[PDB]
């Protein structure tokens, strides 16, 4: 019910929302069918439109207009965008020449600079260049504020899960809107762009922007506006509301457009009819700061222009059909488009079988436009599976087509040209952010950064002490001139051991052999200074990563690289390295070939045994050091230790072994040296997170032995590479890979192949940040550089994502 018999006469965009029964004139009374009888009339007027005109110019007050040119507009708060230029003199802000903003200038009662948000749908991140024609209001913003070349969304790369992740800082996972389409089970009940159960709270998780200023006392404008209410009167309230007393106006606003999606959806990216969408969000942008120069707060708010995704060109025709591959179609239910989620049709069906389904989508078309996946082998750069209305099964579409079940859903529903969604690497994909105002800097370009990391900023910006988040506080400080947070190095937890010799070789019973009984004064004070970290500065260059939880672990050095041991999980938490560009590759002697030889630093009770992967017929095991990089012959026994070992299955150890004995040193070559710290990642509960000991749901058969998930490298060389690795003076270059760790190859169609044709093409895939895999492992990285902690925050956010220009 609604007893829509009350009136809007002085609530027009009310900011306070009144509860049912009583008729409502926010801007959402529409979308939910409740405003009052008159909220039209007197909210929603129209007349004369939106400009002032010569002849309009001291008129008498008329009530009936949309926008007013008459004297007393401007204390009223209700002048057209353009009165002081069509009735004053006044330049256009496009016009006027860009002006450095080094403090806020605002009218007296204002407590800080306000914040507006102007959000644009589907504005893709090359519309910045190839429509700068036409767009010389943003792109004033653009040159004159920060900038960065493209702003990465995240993934489905769709409108509510990118709106709603800006908002709360959070992957979708976690704010739990992963797609503008879901089914919760625990609710029972469907998630849709149409109908009212969108509404309920209750699948919006997280904090809000809006919600975190509230709570600390700085007002909000309501973020959300009906479709509606047309964008000049979306304009028109903001700049209303901040006409409203010191006491009861907001500090933060933000403005919405469907465009340039809605049109992009129609004709593609790039369409000739996509000119006329961008000039006129230009317009819009205009009116805005037109609006701001007339109430003299141009020079005082901060207005960030932010994109959700981009747009891609997809059609009708490029659309793959799963009742092409499957017998059983109509047992599933799939969310299709440009990405696939499948579930069952029915959970009182016991003969459902998500592994008859993935068998049956892979690599069955040899130009297939899909690749299916458990959600939990997934890149962990998508942090796409802990929640429970993502689909176990999924499928990563190729950019530029879509799927469906049948052909029948796709004319019983050609239409469209373009659309969005899928992996948020894809160049396509990429949106924009520009910051403009006293707080952001001036005439900056920064980096590419992810839109996770907004929601930290945005509180900086209104003094806000951010909710949880997944962004990474300090990583986009570079974007402001001040109100930066300092942020800090998080406390080391666990201080390792350091143990000597301690054990003699017949206390061990591994079941290990090693052909290594072959016997020097000069050489052995050499050896035993190596094993005391005398080469410790050359293989760890950025000092030794924190352990950020409580643990038992031991340091041990070796000539060519160290490790951080652990006495719980029997294997290196990490392992680090330096290959220069000069080193050389060599083999593993045939009589080394099993060889694994007990580390005598290391307790027999904390050590791996060889006869339990003797015994375990499907687990083998690999190195972290890899022996091909042994920078002698002697040094080489090294890399064969218990304690460099860990378990890996044979499908798993064609991609380690190519990456280690090629991969390596072709990044060496390139990059002029790299320094690479390796190690396991345990993450069975696919929550992002280090798992604990209790977690874990593999072991080599017999033994307390536990199987990584996945294993990561972190590869630093200098940005300038023309210095070494080694003796880097300036900013760093990183890249770093979380590979699944799988008992077969089924995600690499071409894996029967030499590794040269497809392992690097996997690696690529599984590209992650260092953030992430200090999620993953509770490490700490690059505790000891010359470089700010900004920047190395800002370095540790960094995805190199391996898309061309
Ligand atoms: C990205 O950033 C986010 C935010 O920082 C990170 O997510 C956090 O991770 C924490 C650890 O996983 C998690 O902490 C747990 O919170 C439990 C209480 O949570 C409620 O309250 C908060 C605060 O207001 C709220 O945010 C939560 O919101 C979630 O759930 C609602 C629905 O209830 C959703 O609407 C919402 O979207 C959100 O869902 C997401 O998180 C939940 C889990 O919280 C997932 O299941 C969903 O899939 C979805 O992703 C909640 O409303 C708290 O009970 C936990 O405490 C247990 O563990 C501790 C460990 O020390 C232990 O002391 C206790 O024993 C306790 O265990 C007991 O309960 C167990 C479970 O029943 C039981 O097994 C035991 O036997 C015990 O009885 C825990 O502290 C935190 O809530 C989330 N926050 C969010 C917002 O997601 C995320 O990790 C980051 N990601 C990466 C990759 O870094
Ligand atoms: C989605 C989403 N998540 N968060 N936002 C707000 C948002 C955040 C940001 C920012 F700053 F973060 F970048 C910028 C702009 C907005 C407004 C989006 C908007 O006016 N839109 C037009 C209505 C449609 S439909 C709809 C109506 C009501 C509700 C509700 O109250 O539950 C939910 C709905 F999905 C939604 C989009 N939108
Ligand atoms: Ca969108
Ligand atoms: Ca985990
Ligand atoms: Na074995
Ligand atoms: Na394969
Ligand atoms: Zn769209």
């Amino acid at each position: 019910w609604t007893a829509t018999s009350g009136s809007c006469k002085g609530r027009c965009f009310e900011l306070q929302e009144v509860g049912p029964p009583d008729c409502r004139c926010d801007n959402l009374c529409k979308s939910y069918s409740s405003c009052c009888h008159d909220f039209d009339e007197l909210c929603l007027k129209t007349a004369r439109g939106w400009e002032c005109t010569k002849d309009r110019c001291g008129e008498v007050r008329n009530e009936e207009n949309a926008c007013h040119c008459s004297e007393d507009c401007l204390s009223r708060g209700d002048c057209c965008t353009n009165y002081q230029v069509v009735c004053k003199g006044e330049s256009h802000w496009v016009d006027d020449d860009c002006e450095e903003i080094k403090v806020p200038e605002c009218p007296a009662g204002f407590v800080r600079p306000p914040l507006i948000i102007f959000s644009v749908d589907g504005f893709r991140a090359s519309y910045m260049k190839k429509g700068s024609k036409v767009m010389p209001n943003i792109e004033k913003l653009r040159s004159c504020g920060t900038h960065a070349p493209y702003m990465r969304p995240v993934y489905p790369t769709k409108t509510f899960p990118n709106l709603y992740t800006l908002a709360t800082g959070l992957y979708p996972e976690s704010h739990g809107i992963v797609g503008n389409s879901m089914y919760d089970p625990v609710f029972d009940a469907s998630f849709h762009l149409r109908g009212r159960e969108k509404f309920n709270h209750r699948w919006w998780g997280g904090q809000p922007l809006w919600i975190t200023a509230t709570k600390q006392g700085v007002r909000a404008g309501t973020f959300f506006w009906s479709v509606s209410i047309p964008h000049e009167r979306r304009i028109l309230t903001i700049l209303q509301w901040l006409s409203l007393p010191d006491n009861e106006r907001p500090s933060v606003y933000a403005f919405y457009s469907e465009q340039p999606d809605f049109s992009g959806h129609k004709y593609g990216p790039f369409g000739p009819e996509m000119t006329n969408p961008l000039r006129e969000i230009d317009k819009t942008v205009g009116q805005l700061m037109d609006g701001l120069k007339q109430l003299r707060l141009h020079r005082c708010v901060n207005v960030i222009f932010v994109g959700d995704h981009g747009m891609e060109d997809v059609t009708c025709d490029r659309t793959e059909f799963l009742s092409n591959y499957l017998t059983n179609v109509d047992d599933i239910t799939l969310v299709p488009g440009t990405l696939g989620r499948i579930r069952a049709k029915s959970i009182n069906n016991s003969k459902y079988d998500p592994k008859t389904i993935i068998a049956a989508l892979t690599c069955k078309k040899p130009d297939q436009h899909f690749k299916p996946y458990m959600k939990q082998h997934l890149p962990k750069r998508l942090h796409y599976a802990n929640n429970r209305r993502i689909e176990d099964i999924h499928l990563l579409v190729d950019r530029r087509w879509h799927v469906a079940r049948k052909p029948l859903d796709v004319y019983k529903k050609c239409f469209f040209q373009g659309d969005h969604g899928f992996d948020n690497k894809v160049n396509s994909m990429q949106t924009v952010f520009v910051g403009y105002g006293p707080t952001f800097k001036y005439r900056t370009k920064v980096p590419p950064f992810e839109n996770i990391e907004l929601y930290n900023v945005m509180c900086d910006l209104l003094g806000l002490k951010p909710a949880p988040n997944n962004g990474t506080h300090g990583s986009l400080n570079h974007l402001l001139r001040t109100n930066t947070f300092r942020p800090t190095m998080p406390d080391e937890v666990s201080r390792p051991n350091y143990p000597g010799i301690m054990y003699l070789q017949s206390e061990f019973d591994l079941g290990c052999t090693c052909d290594d009984k072959v016997e020097n004064k000069l050489e052995e004070l050499n050896k035993r200074l190596h094993t005391k970290g005398s080469t410790k500065e050359r293989h760890l260059l950025y000092g030794r990563p924190a352990v950020l939880y409580r643990t038992s672990y031991d340091i041990l050095y070796h000539t060519d690289f160290e490790s951080g041991y652990s006495e719980i999980f029997l294997m290196p938490l990490w392992t680090s390295y330096t290959i220069s560009k000069q080193a050389e590759v060599s083999s593993i002697p045939e009589h080394l070939t099993n060889c694994v030889r007990p580390d005598v630093r290391v307790s027999p009770g904390f050590s791996q045994n060889c006869l339990a992967y003797k015994n375990d017929k499907q687990m083998s095991y690999g190195f972290l050091f890899p022996p091909y990089l042994s920078s002698s012959p002697e040094a080489k026994y090294d890399a064969f230790l218990v304690t460099n070992m860990v378990p890996m299955y044979p499908a798993f150890k064609r991609v380690w072994a190519y990456f280690q004995r090629v991969l390596v040193k072709k990044y060496a070559s390139e990059r002029n040296g790299v320094n690479v710290i390796s190690g396991p990642i345990f993450d069975y509960n696919y929550d992002g997170l280090r798992d604990t000991e209790d977690e874990i749901k593999q072991y080599v058969e017999g033994s307390s032995i536990p199987v990584p998930t996945h294993y990561y490298s972190i590869i630093t060389s200098c940005l300038d590479f023309t210095q070494p690795a080694d003796k880097c003076d300036g900013p760093l270059s990183v890249s770093s890979f979380i590979l699944p760790h799988r008992p077969d190859n089924d995600e690499s169609c071409n894996s029967s192949e030499d590794e040269s044709k497809w392992v690097e093409e996997l690696m690529k895939m599984h590209t992650a940040r260092v953030r992430d895999i200090e999620h993953l492992t509770g490490l700490d990285f690059y505790r000891k550089t010359s470089r700010s902690y900004s920047e190395i925050l800002t370095l540790k956010t960094y995805l190199h994502t391996y898309e061309s220009e």
